[PDB]
């Protein structure tokens, strides 16, 4: 979820994640996904 996505240091992205991050999780109601 958000709380854990941006709490360690990830973003919250809806489409694909910059470089040397990859999904790990999602946020806002699933809709979008954690990078980190």
């Amino acid at each position: 979820d958000h709380y854990n996505c941006v709490s360690s240091g990830g973003q919250c992205l809806y489409s694909a994640c910059p470089i040397f991050t990859e999904i790990q999780g999602t946020c806002y109601r699933g809709k979008a996904k954690c990078c980190k």
